[PDB]
């Protein structure tokens, strides 16, 4: 009997040593699941964060498209205004020419009267 | 003659007064063209500035689209990794069950030998 109990001792101390490797593994597995489900939520958030940006940059590029037909209409108008003024410049030269012709006429009519011999 | 020259005086002083209104107008017209061609270039620039933004916000929203299939693949993978670990958790329970069955077997074989009547 005293050999058989030395056998049942070594057997227990081996099956104990096996239980403590099965716990290191159970533990390190559990931490790997923790470390994982961690990363699993960061990507959840990053995927949200990224969908906002997609919406945000999408509106912003439509606001840019609206500002552009705004400033293009204004571009058109100013160009038209450029013609109005150019036309008014033209009217303004005729008015100069008109009053010159009146200068001429008045002066000729003056000289013609100062041809009074007497 | 001395009435006719008083007439030719008043005539000149009126056609002078008319020339100086035609200059106020020529001047104020000219400034309006200046003030205009000014605005005409600001819109030129603003239209450029706006086309850059259109390009800029357009790339940025494609970079967001690329970051998203990037983080979606990663999302897929981590979910797969979640299964691997879950499977390894399962293997790890069997190994516990296996070594328990060996505990049982060894202990029964021990008791059976300690049934030595003598």
């Amino acid at each position: 009997v005293e050999k058989l109990k030395t056998q049942m001792l070594d057997q227990e101390e081996l099956l104990a040593s096996t239980r403590r490797d099965q716990d290191n593994m159970q533990a390190e597995l559990n931490r790997l699941q923790a470390e994982n489900d961690a990363s699993k939520e960061e990507v959840k958030e990053v995927l949200q964060a990224l969908e906002e940006l997609a919406v945000n940059y999408d509106q912003k590029s439509q606001e840019v498209e609206d500002k552009t037909k705004e400033y293009e209409l204004l571009s058109d108008e100013l160009n038209q205004k450029s013609a109005t003024l150019a036309s008014i410049d033209a009217e303004l030269q005729k008015l100069k020419e008109m009053t010159n012709h009146q200068k001429k006429r008045a002066a000729e009519m003056m000289a013609s009267l100062l041809k009074d011999l007497a």
